[PDB]
């Protein structure tokens, strides 16, 4: 089966936000609003903001999952390639097969779905710190889009879901991701191509 990617703000007005990082050749993570696409280097911090109109209940969680973007591949589980799943770069919490990790959250939980076999990582939501109006989650992508025997140059989407304590849907958003050596250049190129 294939997880839904339908944008759904839900009762709390859930949506993502991204920093404005620019397209300098030295940039490690940059987001294109025109393409709804994140470009990032391997295993580098990707800040993603979580916005709501009103505070959800205690016990609310936020889950990230990757799927292939192209319909002929959507049924295939997105996983790390045969090289990176064996390179012993574990943080002690993420299974070595998972593409997406959460950085710096000891309450992160990693799921291997007993039925779909798809991978995801989920963390508890906490309301914003004093003075701030949103929260930020830091993601890492642990394979290149180009990795042979893995994503193999196929585009992926990240689906972010806001869930209640049972895992029921409260909200959903998504963005395309390219994990690459030069995010600044590739963003500039793809935005030019779109023009
Ligand atoms: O669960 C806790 N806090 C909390 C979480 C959320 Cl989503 C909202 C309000 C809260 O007070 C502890
Ligand atoms: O509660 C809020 N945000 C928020 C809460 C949680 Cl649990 C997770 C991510 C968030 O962005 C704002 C606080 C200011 N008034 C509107 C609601
Ligand atoms: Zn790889």
């Amino acid at each position: 089966s294939v997880p839904s990617q339908k944008t759904y703000q839900g009762s709390y007005g859930f949506r993502l936000g991204f920093l404005h990082s620019g397209t300098a050749k030295s940039v490690t993570c940059t987001y294109s609003p025109a393409l709804n696409k994140l470009f990032c280097q391997l295993a580098k911090t990707c800040p993603v903001q979580l916005w709501v109109d009103s505070t959800p209940p205690p016990g609310t969680r936020v889950r990230a999952m990757a799927i292939y973007k192209q319909s002929q591949h959507m049924t295939e589980v997105v996983r790390r390639c045969p090289h990176h799943e064996r390179c012993s770069d574990s943080d002690g919490l993420a299974p070595p097969q998972h593409l997406i990790r959460v950085e710096g959250n000891l309450r992160a939980e990693y799921l291997d779905d007993r039925n779909t076999f798809r991978h995801s990582v989920v963390v508890p939501c906490e309301p914003p710190e004093v003075g701030s109006d949103c929260t930020t989650i830091h993601y890492n992508y642990m394979c290149y889009s180009s990795c042979m025997g893995g994503m193999n140059r196929r585009p992926i989407l990240t689906i972010i879901t806001l869930e209640d304590s049972s895992g029921n849907l409260l909200g959903r958003d998504s963005f395309e991701v390219r994990v690459c050596a030069c995010p600044g250049r590739d963003r500039r190129t793809e935005e030019e191509n779109l023009r």
